[PDB]
């Protein structure tokens, strides 16, 4: 019953933990290295400094459940961008934000815990929670009716975005639609795509050990099946698994649009250019 306004004051600087040798191994694999996770490139930053000075975008800090969640609100009704694995949201949104803003749509772009300048350390259930903070910030600090929002879930953001989509309709704050942008259909299948053939069962063990984590399917169950899900997949190994996912989802009655794309996994700008218009056509 605590749906209450959630912005906060930056007072630095961002903290993390150091844990056990093996979960250090794992977290690097699944989520990326802390340095990678937090890094914000010089060009990326300058473009962002400029944005604030023009009053195009403002820095935003939120009260997360484990700490603070940092990034920007960029403006031109609104995209909730959920970044994925391996780098700061700053980097991941940079090729993406322009394409929405140009059509006078605002984009919320906030790091999950352990990413960019946000506090804490990543985990399946932590990231889903941080998604809800970010949601609530839109609804509550900015009054935004949920049927002006879409959830752009890139990559690992894919399955996370799916869980948010569920929670929002399940809490009668349903969203205008979900974009699974080049999703991770499951962590196992993501770990699988970046390894080879039938490799050393060590790979198979870790892949198996982590079944049921960040499954789009699993995280979608109990979503109203008439909810708009655009699904754009990449042309590389991950994106195949997406096409199987696509099948399973049409099959189970989910209202699923989209197609396979001729773009690699990281080609965000090239992809957004082509599809930006279709995307806003499942926003209405």
């Amino acid at each position: 019953k605590e749906n209450v306004a959630i912005e906060n004051d930056g007072t630095p600087p961002r903290d993390k933990e150091s844990l056990s040798p093996l979960t250090r191994f794992l977290n690097n694999e699944l989520y990326g290295e802390k340095d990678a996770r937090r890094k914000i490139g010089e060009i990326t930053q300058t473009l962002l400094d400029h944005a604030v000075e023009n009053g195009e975008s403002q820095k935003v800090t939120l009260k997360g459940e484990a700490g603070r969640l940092t990034g920007y609100y960029h403006q031109g009704k609104v995209v909730l961008f959920l970044h994925g694995s391996g780098s700061s949201a700053e980097e991941q949104a940079s090729e993406i934000r322009n394409h929405y803003q140009k059509q006078g749509i605002d984009m919320l772009a906030v790091n999950l815990r352990g990413y960019g300048e946000s506090d804490g350390g990543p985990s399946e259930k932590g990231l889903y929670q941080d998604a809800r903070t970010m949601f609530n910030y839109l609804v509550n600090d900015k009054g935004i009716d949920p049927s002006n929002i879409i959830i752009h879930g890139y990559s690992m953001g894919g399955p996370i975005a799916a869980d948010l989509a569920r929670y929002a309709a399940q809490n009668g704050q349903a969203v205008s639609g979900l974009l699974l942008d080049r999703p991770m259909p499951s962590m196992t299948k993501a770990i699988t795509a970046h390894e080879v053939a039938n490799p050393a069962g060590i790979v198979g063990a870790i892949a198996k050990a982590v079944n049921g984590q960040f499954s789009v399917e699993k995280n979608l169950k109990g979503l109203p099946k008439e909810t708009p899900i655009l699904l754009l997949t990449d042309n590389e190994g991950l994106g195949e698994e997406g096409e199987k996912l696509r099948a399973k989802l049409a099959i189970a009655g989910y209202n699923v649009t989209g197609e396979q794309t001729f773009y690699g996994h990281e080609a965000s700008n090239r992809l957004m250019g082509q599809y930006a218009d279709q995307i806003v056509s499942g926003l209405f």
